[PDB]
């Protein structure tokens, strides 16, 4: 997988989810946020924080919070909040991340 | 465990591993290198604002994670950050599974546990 | 001043600039983003950040459908961050489509077809 | 053909053109100015003392030179840079002076009534 | 003494200590701290150019003459001196720089202030 | 929370930095406009090449009267466009009267006289 990521949606729209569990906070672009109409979602906080947005992992959906950056290091950065907020395993041996019981594949990058 | 970190050990010496899933590649501190006295153990090597360059590789380390033993290679920095941070590149080379569940680092089937807030600052 | 023609991709009235000299077709982000193709894109991107110059890549578009003249083109292009112009017509679909710069007629001849090259009141 | 090249001849010395509709004026460097004996004709017209950070502006201006491409010869006014990038790069300027067609069909310009052929990858370097 | 050097040791370690009443605490590099082993000894307290700081020594034995004092300090990633002895440890243990006799007098000893020779 | 005296320059009273850190010693513009010395100064410089602070020099004062104490002593010193301090007595005048800096009594010695350090009140 070469570095990890994830599909997943946030309101609708297919996004690249980098999953660090050395980041404390989970962050968005701003160009990402644009791409997934949650600019109208901000604040005047860096952009400003999303304090809840749907995030669609396999088949389930989740409640999140984040920050959005101007950096385009990374479309999203799934951080150790939200990794530990659902409970997830990273599993390298099957090359998944297993949420609530149920597993996401690491993927599709250039 | 506000950030993850395992009791690890290098050439016998007790360490306290930060486990970065966003790391590319493993490093250790030189002040942790000096504890480790693997000064002596070095390779040569980056081209022509951070990530202070190298000061060395050190292409095997053994690792005692549990009770079982394992070969890394890693690099030496002059950065303080950690002492060690343990990259995807040793994640994946020993199939670990971050467990924020059972909140330990399963590695073959055996797993070790995070440690607490107490056992760091 | 220079060689413009125009176009539309994704029904979308755009200026696109005649460029022999550029081996790919851009489109600035801005006009990616009026034309709603920010969700259509891909991983396509330049290294880790070497080059000191322009800005990079944002991302490409694998096919969109360009209307010059009365016919219909499939194209791909990459999306860059610099807005110096909006769309850059360059070598890859001059020659993907045959195209034929005539300055004798002041037109660009597609196929059989001849578009004519755009007056400096149609253009700022 | 990664790029649009046409052999011309300028002062009588071979030459790789790089042809670039994009360009609204042609430019030879100064090592092609010095190789073709263009030197001793040159100008004071120039870019100034306001300047940017990278192109290396303006040796000079030539005036008139001949072109030869294909079997006609054609009257040329240039601006010589300092940049090696391209020996010679022919703009909009000399495309529309001389009304030429960039024939990628044939994969050739047309320029008087004549045709001369784009240029092979071999006939350009590394 | 085209600016004012001692001789000190730190960690029996052999350093040129410059001595600056204008600074409000005395710093070491980080080079002079990997040169003296005092690496194992750090706190890495930071700060949320001279690159900042890498770490504090709360304590570290300084032979200044032939005396030894206890002191405190902080590392930094710049190396514009090896050794900054501040007004810290200056009055911590009550100097006189003498510019009479050229001499640093920390109890009722005399450390002279090094000549151009011992430094570049 | 410094090293601060009272001095007089050209009969004026001035609170001086004791800086042994410092190579040479500076006055402030304000504290020269305040000294009247503006008028009393040369065409002296640091060249081109620099960094981000010190604002650079505006010039040389030759010689001015200094006041420490009860004795009066002959000076050079730079004016600058900082305001860090107002003037700063540096290594230079430090070493030239064989100060000393005595941190036991809180005094600077500079003859057989001691003129006593400023209490952190004096300072604003």
């Amino acid at each position: 997988v070469y570095m990890l990521f994830i599909d997943i949606e946030v309101n609708g729209v297919p996004i690249k989810a980098f999953v660090d569990s050395g980041a404390q906070s989970t962050f968005m672009s701003y160009a990402c946020a644009q791409k997934c109409s949650l600019l109208r979602l901000m604040d005047t906080r860096i952009v400003g924080k999303i304090h809840l947005a749907t995030l669609k992992i396999g088949q389930r959906f989740f409640p999140s919070s984040f920050t959005v950056l101007q950096d385009n290091k990374v479309e999203f950065l799934f951080g150790l909040d939200l990794l530990r907020r659902y409970q997830c395993c990273i599993d390298l041996k099957k090359s998944v991340l297993r949420i609530d019981n149920e597993e996401i594949p690491f993927l599709d990058i250039t």
